[PDB]
């Protein structure tokens, strides 16, 4: 097929403006009985939410825009692309999704990644310290540790922090092994585009990049 | 200058054969007197620790090995990039050396990043429940906390994996944020070389890519 590349509006928007067009074509993706059909408007929503949260920072919290938006990625991957009738295109659909989500993740854990490494340094320091007074010393020869409320909680969020990152990497190399199965598509998309980089890309390279190949699909998929 | 690319060497050696070499390189470094000098013999020295740790992991654990080169190049950027008085080429030399720290930080968690996931799960999910199970419900309305050793230990281990990403993460930003101030050195060596790609950059191409980068300083520094 001739290939055509999105001319992109440099016109900065607000949050509602996008939050706005993400509802309506969540809603255009509710209408349709096609389950690619909808996962096509699905993402293409999910990528108008992205715009939001990034207006949101561009303006002065991103946080529980882009943690819903990732719900509703994985909502729609679960539309089709492990099925044995799977076709080229959910796989193609498949792997922006994962792209998005991947990054989203990483944008999770960035946006609290102070929070994290003091964290790190005043655990590590704690829990050694804790785990030796716990323990009777026996000269001579050199079951449940009890730790301060602050620490069990400063434990439970620098999980939840550095956990964001475990997914992106996780959810990063799929999409990375998926696209070897397609792999002319998206060597073309990433000359076109130039390739997304795992900790590089911002979210309007990310938003580019997913728009212009949700446009070859639907050229593929013949869709308005 | 004239520039000159090098010409690398396809044959895979032993971690011996680079182990010692590393090994003869440092040596040269401890005999020198001048901190440039010293330092650029210690990076080209922990490029070939590096090689040695990546022999191990093309025979068959690498983590003591990239773990103490880390130190190593900790102790290599003290004899310097600070200083008033530091000059253009230890900014480069600095660069280098945070680009091998960073990509071993982020090897160092990715040898281990399997415990990582698993024990994340079991974190979140033990965490919430020993909070829950030390405060008393009160109906109506709705300072130490005890776990488990083994959660405590776990607990340990997955702050310590994931610190090393964490450093990664800052060392990256850092050297990614120091080349600002030699943009047309690391242009160059980006288009010789191709640039490091944090997620994605191998061991051997981090390994061509300081040795390119030290040959250079090296002919600006007038040294054999």
């Amino acid at each position: 097929p001739r290939r055509t590349k999105l001319v992109f509006d440099d016109r900065n928007y607000s949050a509602d403006h996008y939050l706005q067009e993400a509802k309506k074509l969540k809603h255009n993706a509710d209408a349709l009985s096609d389950r690619f059909e909808k996962a096509v408007y699905y993402l293409d929503a999910v990528v108008s939410f992205i715009e939001c949260g990034n207006a949101l920072e561009k303006n002065a919290s991103p946080f529980p825009m882009y943690s819903e938006t990732v719900d509703l990625i994985k909502y729609t991957m679960k539309l089709k692309y492990l099925a044995p009738d799977a076709t080229a295109a959910d796989k193609r659909l498949t792997v922006l999704c994962l792209r998005c989500e991947s990054l989203l993740y990483l944008r999770l854990f960035k946006l609290k990644k102070e929070n994290a490494l003091k964290y790190s340094k005043t655990l590590t320091e704690h829990l050694k310290n804790s785990y030796n007074n716990s323990q009777a010393p026996s000269p001579g020869l050199g079951s449940s540790v009890t730790i301060p409320q602050k620490i069990h909680q400063m434990a439970a969020s620098y999980v939840q922090v550095t956990s964001n990152f475990l997914y992106a990497t996780e959810i990063w190399d799929q999409a990375e092994q998926l696209s070897k199965e397609q792999k002319e598509f998206f060597a073309e998309l990433d000359k076109v585009m130039g390739p997304l980089i795992f900790n590089a890309s911002i979210m309007t390279d990310l938003v580019r990049y997913t728009r212009q190949g949700l446009h070859w699909l639907r050229q593929d998929a013949k869709l308005i």
